[PDB]
This record gives C-alpha cells, sequence and structure tokens, in this order.
C-alpha cells in the first residue's frame, strides 16, 4: 500500500517524501542530486535521503540512474553501503519523474581520522581489513569501485567502516586536473589510460590509503598527472619490457620509455618504523603490473591481518547481472526499467 507523502521546500526544490521520514535538513547538493538528513520514524535510524537531479534528462543520465539503483539494490554486506529504501511519489509509470534513495546517515569519513589521531598499527590493521573484506565481496560480483579514496570510506566511533559512493562513471577531466585528491589514489593504468583495467585498480587505491594511514601523509600527491607518475615510478621503479608490452597506447609506451630507468626503492626505508608485515603487504599491493598485484581475497590471508582474518566470515556476493551495460536503449526504456526496480524493492531486515 502506498504511504502518504507530504511536501516541503528545503533546498531550492520541492521534496515529496513518505510521512515516516521526519526532520529533513539539507546537508549537501551537487549536479548529481540534493541530499537531506532525516529521521526514519519507522526504523529509528538517522538516514540520508538523496533526490536525484534530472534522473532521465538524457540516455546517458537515464542509464546512470538505472545503474546506480541496480548497484545499491545488490549490495548486502557489513562493509558496503546498502539501500534502506527507494521511493517515488508517482502513482504510475506515466507520471514517474523523481527518484529518492535512502541510506544510512554516515558521519565521519577516513579523512576525519587520518589528521587527528596518530592511529595505532592495530587501528590500521582493522581499518584496512574491513576495506579488503568489503572489496572481496564487491569484486566477487565483478564490480569495480574505481574511485576508492578516504572520503568514500565512512568510519563510526567504533572504527567500523563502510565503502561508499561507487565510481559510476563521471569525474570530468577538469575535476581530475592539478593538485587534487580526486587523482592521488588512482592506479597509473587508469590515470593515463594505459590499458583495459581490472579490479586490481582498487587494490592500488587501498595501498595508497594504507600508506597514508601509516605516515599521516599522502603517498603520491602529484601536482598533475605527469608529476604524479614520476612520484609513483620513483617508489616502485620504472616498468620493464614485460609490462611495457601490455600498454596498448603506442604513444603512452613511447613516453614511458623517455624516462630514465629507476629501481624499486626499499620500502622499509620509506615507511620508517612500520610493522615489517605492513611493509610486505604494501610491496604486494603497490605493484605497477596489475596482473601481479595481490587480490583482495589473497590479502585477507596475509599475516598482517592474522588477528582479524576469519575465512568463514568473509562472504562473497550473489551473482550480479550486468548485461545491461552492453545494451543500447531509449530514455523511456531505461526509465521503465528503473521504475520496475523501484516498485520491486524489498526493505532489509533491521
Ligand atoms: N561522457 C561519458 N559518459 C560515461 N558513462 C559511463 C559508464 C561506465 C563507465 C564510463 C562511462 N562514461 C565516460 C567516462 C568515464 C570516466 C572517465 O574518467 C577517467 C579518464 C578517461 N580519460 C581519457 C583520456 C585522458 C584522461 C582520462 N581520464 C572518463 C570518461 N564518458 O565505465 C564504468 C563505470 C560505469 O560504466
Amino acid at each position: 500500500e502506498r504511504p502518504t507523502f507530504y511536501r516541503q521546500e528545503l533546498n531550492k526544490t520541492i521534496w515529496e517524501v513518505p510521512e515516516r521520514y521526519q526532520n529533513l535538513s539539507p546537508v549537501g547538493s551537487g549536479a548529481y542530486g540534493s541530499v537531506c538528513a532525516a529521521f526514519d520514524t519507522k526504523t529509528g535510524l538517522r538516514v540520508a535521503v538523496k533526490k536525484l537531479s534530472r534522473p532521465f534528462q538524457s540516455i546517458i543520465h537515464a542509464k546512470r540512474t538505472y545503474r546506480e539503483l541496480r548497484l545499491l539494490k545488490h549490495m548486502k554486506h557489513e562493509n558496503v553501503i546498502g539501500l534502506l529504501d527507494v521511493f517515488t511519489p508517482a502513482r504510475s509509470l506515466e507520471e514517474f519523474n523523481d527518484v529518492y534513495l535512502v541510506t544510512h546517515l554516515m558521519g565521519a569519513d577516513l579523512n576525519n581520522i587520518v589528521k587527528c589521531q596518530k592511529l595505532t598499527d592495530d587501528h590500521v590493521q582493522f581499518l584496512i581489513y574491513q576495506i579488503l573484506r568489503g572489496l572481496k565481496y564487491i569484486h566477487s560480483a565483478d564490480i569495480i569501485h574505481r574511485d576508492l579514496k578516504p572520503s568514500n570510506l565512512a568510519v563510526n566511533e567504533d572504527c567500523e567502516l563502510k565503502i561508499l559512493d561507487f565510481g559510476l562513471a563521471r569525474h570530468t577531466d577538469d575535476e581530475m586536473t592539478g593538485y587534487v585528491a580526486t587523482r592521488w589514489y588512482r592506479a597509473p593504468e587508469i590515470m593515463l589510460n594505459w590499458m583495459h583495467y581490472n579490479q586490481t585498480v582498487d587494490i592500488w587505491s587501498v595501498g595508497c590509503i594504507m600508506a597514508e594511514l601509516l605516515t599521516g601523509r599522502t603517498l603520491f600527491p602529484g601536482t598533475d598527472h605527469i608529476d604524479q607518475l614520476k612520484l609513483i615510478l620513483r617508489l616502485v621503479g620504472t616498468p620493464g619490457a614485460e609490462l611495457l608490452k601490455k600498454i596498448s597506447s603506442e604513444s603512452a609506451r613511447n613516453y614511458i620509455q623517455s624516462l630514465t630507468q629507476m629501481p624499486k626503492m626499499n620500502f622499509a626505508n620509506v615507511f620508517i618504523g612500520a610493522n615489517p608485515l605492513a611493509v610486505d603487504l604494501l610491496e604486494k599491493m603497490l605493484v605497477l603490473d596489475s596482473d601481479k598485484r595481490i587480490t583482495a581475497a589473497q590479502a585477507l590471508a596475509h599475516a598482517y591481518f592474522a588477528q582479524y582474518h576469519d575465512p568463514d566470515d568473509e562472504p562473497v556476493a550473489d551473482p550480479y547481472d550486468q548485461s545491461f551495460e552492453s545494451r543500447d536503449l531509449l530514455i523511456d526504456e531505461w526509465k521503465s526499467l528503473t521504475y520496475d526496480e523501484v516498485i520491486s524493492f524489498v526493505p532489509p531486515p533491521l
């Protein structure tokens, strides 16, 4: 049965939400959509309510809306943000124009932790363990996050962590230009479009985050793409012929080869005083050749996580059908697919 909806002005736009959601207060707004904090009186949870902005204004927009809803509906894991609710005030497909997504209200992120606490090695172990636990789940569904960084990691007062805001394909070229955290955690093969990338790109980001938790400093704070590449190759060494072969862009290959060769540095002398097991794990995630990087499942079994690792409590995901990504549809067809997914949604148990 349809709940009763009520209306409110809020940001600059009209919000129409079921009565269960009370005390809406705006917290953020962008080109993707406006967000309000609220109290869900039916569950007792503080929630984030996101109203999508122009969900169906083009084919690209309509597909992205469908992609986001499919992803959030699938994610059911302690270390990944899931979907609490999705609703529309429309009573039929013909009047369907607005989409609202409801998720747990997340407070602090990994940024609000790195520059305040010195973080003990035990805290680093637990935080990275949870990222990898969530990543094992995400990767088992052939989902790549693509945009892992500290601002996409929520951490509550108990150092419990959740992965947020997947890389649904946006970050304009201008947002990735210059001295910006939007680029500091990206694998070089994605940064420079070397090749068709795999889910190992996320492991590179985890290595950058780990390092920053250990030192309190950005690992590769490049002032631009090329400066950042130089910082990376100084640490891990310039590529050998075997990795060069795998770079498809003849122009990217030629450029790499213009650089003076450099050996891999001693990580024990970079991460001074760190746990030798942390150094070993960093050496295995920050490998230039993504074919040779450690996977999430392999990293969970590394001795660095011995006090948390439990092979019977690191679950994998149900199969996730992404055939729609190869599909070409019209706006109204993406819209009807999205509507179907709204009306079939079943809430999680509390
Ligand atoms: N206009 C437009 N629409 C899209 N919809 C998408 C949907 C996808 C997807 C990509 C999608 N794009 C692309 C798009 C997405 C991300 C981008 O950043 C990384 C990037 C690409 N560079 C190309 C040259 C130089 C630098 C450089 N840096 C650049 C373009 N462009 O890949 C998987 C995520 C979900 O599926």
